[PDB]
Parts: C-alpha cells; structure tokens; sequence
C-alpha cells in the first residue's frame, strides 16, 4: 500500500510512501500533476510472480464505491 | 532491473520478468502496445526511501548510448 510509483512527465518517476491520509496523498499528487501516472504495489502469494500492483485510478475509487 | 512494472491502457498494470534478451523484453512489449508505460524498479543504499525506479525509455536508451 505504501509501495506506490508516481510518474512524472519529462522526467522519471519516483517511489513515494504517505504522509498522511492515503486517499488525499494520490489525490494530491493528482491534483498537482493531473499528467502523473501512480502505480500501487503489495505482495501476494501468488500474484504476478509473486508480486502484484494496481491502478492508483482504481485504488482511489475501490475504498469509496 | 528484473523488477518491471508494464502498465496496459483500459487494464491494470502487471508485474513482469524477463524471458530473454531484456532489451527486446522492454521493446517487445512496447511493439505489441504502444500505449503501454513501463517503470523498472531497483534498489539502493539511499535512494528514495531506500528504493529507485528508471524509465524504461531512458532505460533503453541508456544501454546504448
């Protein structure tokens, strides 16, 4: 949850842990960048190689609807 | 530089090793998608929070020239 890659354009992107409240962190870097791109990554027993990831997009919106 | 994250337009993004020549991995995917966003993720000492993340593009690029 805390192992997120945000994507910032014309650079590189960089691995960044909250600060706070985690909806308001992607929020933020949203907000600030609205061209960013937040990957989400954690682990699974299975998984893809045993690691799995996902859309910050769908990560904001699974905890609300 | 095994640890990639490949992400499809319209999906979610997936986690992905290498099959072979790890040049034409990265350009194999982008070929078939062009759409699609790579981030390769590795380690440091100090880095961001202890871990970096290159893109694939100056990834590719940076094998070259």
């Amino acid at each position: 949850n805390q192992f997120l890659v945000v994507r910032h354009p014309g650079k590189t992107p960089v691995i960044k842990h909250c600060t706070g409240d985690l909806e308001e962190f992607l929020r933020q870097l949203i907000e600030q960048d609205p061209l960013v791109t937040i990957d989400i990554i954690t682990h699974r027993y299975y998984g893809v190689g045993g690691q799995w990831v996902q859309d910050a997009g769908e990560y904001l919106h699974m905890m609300s609807d």
